């Protein structure tokens, strides 16, 4: 029945922006308007240089920007005209109050819901695109009901993202699945098929999944938690490997060849990072506590504790190997991003490893090929201590000059290609390499005969 | 170096089927399966085999007499062998340090001492059974301590991965073959020797070589990762019942993520079997012994969540029946730990029943495949006599019952005449679906008059 | 398993709160076949100190030390008897199962370690790294 002709997206983040640009690119007949209260982002989207970098995004936008793709600060008007309204604002973790540091703050979502109902009349479909806590759509439905008007029929849907930061465009153009949640009612089912129809322009019907609203909200959280659990599980095994003589990469491979388990996300590390994994797992844990499910809450909490353990354990090995004193010792930190090929440092294991070593009074020389200098200084403050202990190196070799140890915290490919023959000559002895990402796997016998003592995650010393 | 004669110690469901298959794909190799129990051997030489596996009878009959032999003459079979499979089961300790969690290596130790006594020259000794880590070190130590001139015993790890029920198919086309050996010149030779045997019918891409400790550890972790998947989706199921979400919907959405996959994501009253809990508990103990308490309590969560899932399910029944079940008739449908088997080992039905028995319920149990006497055994320590009745058919069990409890996903339960059952059930009549087998039938059952509750669905 | 010495200290028949009792009892909880020898302690006293059935299956009482080490996996010394130091350990080793262990709980074989090792024993004792 109802066809969606005009689409409004509230929020030009790395979620709402690319998703709608892709929609506009594969649905030339639909007018998609991306809006945001931040005047900074909108003008950037209208620039030859976009505010976020994704491969193939630059092409997608420019193909449509002006025809059926628009970026504006005019939020009110884009809502009035829209058949479908995407809510795509971030839900930051609460920094105070009931649920501090775990629970999601719904303030931006609540504001958007109140902003929508005020600026809209008639029939409109309201779909939450951002990662939200469960029963959030109940909150949106309740605001609409409390603020009803004659001839106002607002439908609330859930359609969460599943795009990996780095392969956004590919993930959107060829998704594993599209998830849509809606009320188990006639009105809701029509609204679902309206959105369902939009994605059918370029997504096969086999790969479009429809659930109720709560199943959809919960699926996004659980999916990220399952992923995080996989990493923490192989990481726990890594510690058991160091104690037995077993090897975690060998074990991971053997496990991953079981089709029922698969071989993705089984690479042990110093610990997972990113703006989603810990945040969503912690949000899940809080949710369970609030719903009197303490057994479930502490089940998933183990994913976080294990990741904290992995990091602390790694730092302690360094300190122990350096005779439990690191005071005034030069230490090279190679790699600061939470994963390779990005400048994002959010929840990076590099931050914590560094901070542990700073609490020992180490002289850290940090190098990262992509991460901006000012970001590192910010991520290590609350100040004075950063001034005393942290030096930021322009090149890897400048950082390993007179160092006691080389610590690799990000799996950058370039670190593998270093002249370790050169590095060793100007390191203090005994010289240590701690590989927290298994990037120097296969080079061990080389490095040892050069004179390095080399230790890594999931391999007995 | 080529392997010509193979001796396997232990004719269990591990060594038996594995060696019969090897003989079928390696006509040049003389495979001799031995066991100290004369009972087992004659069964293997009989038209009726001691264990049932699809296509096993065929594979065996192809080789039995030509290059496949079952004998009680262990000493001679060891003497002749280039490769010796140790394939005896390693039972959980029932007392002492590590009771109820740690593996007992007594049968493995006996085999190791028996080998070295009856062997000379070069031999490869391979552990086939699920063993605790560093077990091969124990075997190596017996060999080293009991050495002879010109004795070169090589120790390998080659664990099984066959699901009891489709063994032969799993063997003919395995996901991977795992071989662990010492990282030494002599050790690598023994590995490539065994590697060569499997190359007769297994592509080299699906043969993985690791050191001995990685191999032992991989078998435990693999089962644990699997068990964790079930416990994770089960934990989600409890969160679904509290939110209005539905666990079958969520499982589907998760499973479509290629990085996660959609296998082992079906919520249940709890997993069972002779491998999952045993291996996870063995893993946890290992971590404790090695001063890894963080890892130990991480994996323990898989067991606690499974225990929680069962207890949670039982409590819902009791609450729904007004927290009194004394002298109430309750039908228990399905006793096996999974559908299409008579195996009751660690079956969730056992615990659910036991919880309900501790409430003084009158349980009428039905299972289409599971033998009557097995149920009586699995429910003892007197209590069984007073409370447990075993029904020949489902309707005999639901005649005058307050509730119908489904604990095994048997396909036949989906097709029952619930109209008939309801008329002779006491009211209010309850159905507790612990396996999601009645998914899609809910609106039907409700209009009949049933209150129906299931795993991972708000009431 | 051979248990050498049952008294709480050497040169007495007193077994009251003897460490031999607990060591033996721990090993009994593992289902071991204990062969216990003590030159002075009366037979009936050992049986009493190891009761509350369990004793019958697992406890054998040797008249001489060598009856206890004949086919044993390990020798455990729980009392600092002077005589244990003077044993023919070359003989003991020949009829022990391998690997053969000596656990010295009283440091009585201090100075004999290199001898016992070259004979073929694995020897462990209180307060010395293995
Ligand atoms: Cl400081
Ligand atoms: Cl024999
Ligand atoms: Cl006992």
């Amino acid at each position: 029945m109802f066809e969606i002709k005009k689409i409004c997206c509230i929020g030009a983040g790395y979620v709402g922006g690319p998703t709608c640009s892709v929609i506009a690119h594969m649905c030339p007949e639909i007018r998609v308007t991306v809006v945001d209260v931040n005047e900074s982002r909108i003008n950037a989207w209208n620039s030859p240089t976009l505010p976020i970098y994704e491969p193939g995004l630059k092409e997608v936008v420019e193909s449509c920007r002006g025809k059926n793709l628009f970026f504006s600060t005019n939020i009110d008007d884009a809502i009035k005209e829209a058949d479908l309204v995407f809510i795509s604002v971030n839900t930051p973790t609460k920094t105070y109050g009931m649920g501090k540091g775990r629970a999601a703050d719904l303030k931006y979502i609540e504001a958007c819901a109140r902003r929508i109902v005020q600026n809209s009349n008639g029939y409109k479909i309201v779909t939450e695109k951002s990662t939200v806590p469960v029963r959030a759509a109940e909150s949106i439905r309740r605001i609409f009901d409390a603020n009803t008007k004659p001839n106002l029929n607002l439908q609330v849907l859930s359609n969460p993202e599943f795009l990996a930061e780095g392969t956004a465009i590919k993930d959107l153009k060829n998704p594993d699945r599209v998830l849509i949640g809606g009320d188990e009612t006639p009105e809701g089912q029509r609204a679902v098929q309206a959105l369902c129809a939009v994605y059918e322009h370029w997504v096969p019907r086999e790969k479009i999944l429809t659930t109720n609203t709560w199943s959809s909200e919960l699926s996004k959280l659980a999916a990220n938690a399952f992923l995080a659990q996989r990493i923490s599980s192989i990481n726990s095994i890594s510690a058991l490997c160091e104690a037995t003589g077993a090897d975690v990469e060998e074990v991971a491979t053997a496990i991953g060849m079981d089709q029922r388990i698969g071989n993705k996300f089984l690479k042990a590390s110093v610990g997972f990072g990113g703006s989603c994994f810990q945040k969503d797992v912690l949000n899940l844990v809080y949710l369970c506590e609030a719903l009197n499910l303490p057994e479930v809450a502490r089940y998933w909490q183990q994913v976080i504790d294990m990741n904290d353990y992995q990091r602390r354990r790694f730092a302690s090995r360094i300190i122990d190997s350096l005779f439990n004193t690191v005071t005034d010792k030069k230490i090279a930190i190679l790699g600061f991003a939470f994963k390779k090929d990005t400048g994002d440092t959010r929840e990076s294991s590099s931050i914590y490893i560094s901070k542990y070593l700073m609490d020992e009074g180490a002289h850290l020389h940090i190098y990262d090929p992509k991460v901006p200098r000012e970001q590192i200084v910010v991520d290590l403050s609350h100040d004075d201590q950063v001034s005393r202990l942290v030096t930021i190196s322009k090149d890897p070799y400048e950082a390993c000059d007179g160092a006691h140890a080389v610590v690799i915290c990000t799996e950058w490919d370039m670190f593998k290609e270093l002249d370790y023959e050169r590095i060793h000559k100007k390191m203090l002895k005994p010289a240590f390499i701690f590989d927290g990402r298994r990037v120097l796997d296969g080079l061990h016998n080389e490095l040892q005969t050069i004179g390095f003592q080399i230790e890594t995650i999931g391999k007995k010393v």
